[PDB]
């Protein structure tokens, strides 16, 4: 039968990159800071033990208060979760400490890609070809990670990474971790998310995630931001200047009193004819984002549903668009101490195996 009695602890080594002191395997090598952020530095690296070019993420301050604790086990389930090529997933997760009381890093190991969708749009046009291939892979990454039960909240280009030969990765899924100061003006961060959830309507489902997709299309298609609104306000405004003002049926749904007494008050107007706005645009394009940019949720397409849409004949594959196992969130209905998310999080670190 064979059993691992001992396991190795690798050797670590420190250096300072970022003003922060990195202890990593001694498998990483060439470090170079790639980016930064609330949540953790990131660094690119290579990976001699398996010769594949890495990204690595120390967090910060993990276990700071019961609100980044949490979120600091919930990031680990959600890369250990995900197995799909076009969603990053967790090549290795470690920490230097040798047990639960000295344990106070973690440092995510996953897959390096070359750019994220914005980059890549500066650099050049795409062909119509390249737009198929580039929302195909959005769609069957989303497929599966739905599949998961896991709604992504914030699809955004600069979550989208690619390379060099047009090959896509889906990241930070399931976090929604935003304060409202930063979604608020003219920024990028609130152009790509349903109105529904960004006026916060009814309840969502996976769907907000399919609206998202449908204003990247757009924008990789035009190249232009479909909606580019200054506000809240005001970015409701041009999305319904295109699609039309709510219908009874979409207003009843709507569960929010205040932002359905809103709504009513707003002078009404007809879809646009969507022929109009993204023009040049291959027709079957023009009909899938008819499908995904509707305002009530219900009635919008689904990731499945849209890879069966005659726009991504050449690269749809159902014996090739793979669905995950259910994610077990129950761990989110809890109210823990800083030590108990911390002390799962050790576990679910220590006892992380390698990829094959
Ligand atoms: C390590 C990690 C851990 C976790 C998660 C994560 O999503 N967790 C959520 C799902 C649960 C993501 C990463 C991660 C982070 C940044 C990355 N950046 C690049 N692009 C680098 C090239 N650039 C482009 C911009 O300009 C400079 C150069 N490639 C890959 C990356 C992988």
């Amino acid at each position: 039968h064979m059993l691992e009695m001992s396991q190795e602890r690798p050797t670590f080594y420190r250096q300072e990159l970022n003003k922060t002191i990195w202890e990593v395997p001694e498998r990483y090598q060439n470090l170079s800071p790639v980016g930064s952020g609330a949540y953790g530095s990131v660094c690119a690296a290579f990976d001699t033990k398996t010769g594949l070019r890495v990204a690595v993420k120390k967090l910060s301050r993990p276990f700071q208060s019961i609100i980044h604790a949490k979120r600091t086990y919930r990031e680990l389930r959600l890369l250990k979760h995900m197995k799909h090529e076009n969603v990053i997933g967790l090549l290795d997760v470690f920490t230097p400490a040798r047990s639960l009381e000295e344990f106070n890093d973690v440092y995510l190991v996953t897959h390096l890609m070359g750019a994220d969708l914005n980059n890549i749009v500066k650099c050049q046009k795409l062909t119509d070809d390249h737009v198929q291939f580039l929302i195909y892979q959005i769609l069957r990454g989303l497929k599966y990670i739905h599949s998961a039960d896991i709604i992504h909240r914030d699809l955004k280009p600069s979550n989208l990474a690619v390379n060099e030969d047009c090959e896509l990765k889906i990241l930070d899924f399931g976090l929604a971790r935003h304060t409202d100061d930063e979604m608020t003006g003219y920024v990028a961060t609130r152009w790509y998310r349903a109105p529904e959830i960004m006026l916060n309507w009814m309840h969502y489902n996976q769907t907000v995630d399919i609206w998202s997709v449908g204003c990247i299309m757009a924008e990789l298609l035009t190249g232009r931001t479909l909606f580019p609104g200054t506000d809240h306000i005001d970015q409701l405004k041009l999305i319904l200047r295109l699609v039309g003002t709510p219908g009874a049926e979409l207003l009843k749904k709507i569960s929010s009193e205040s932002a359905r007494n809103y709504i009513q008050s707003l002078t009404q107007m007809p879809k646009m004819n969507f022929a109009n706005v993204f023009i040049g645009a291959n027709p079957l394009a023009v009909d899938l984002l008819e499908k995904m940019l509707v305002l009530d949720s219900d009635k919008r397409i689904t990731a499945a549903q849209a890879l069966a849409h005659a726009y991504f004949a050449q690269y749809h594959d159902p014996d090739d668009e793979p669905v995950a196992d259910p994610y077990d969130q129950s761990f989110e209905s809890r109210d823990l101490l800083i030590d108990e998310w911390k002390s799962l999080t050790y576990d679910e670190v220590i006892s992380f195996v390698p990829p094959p």
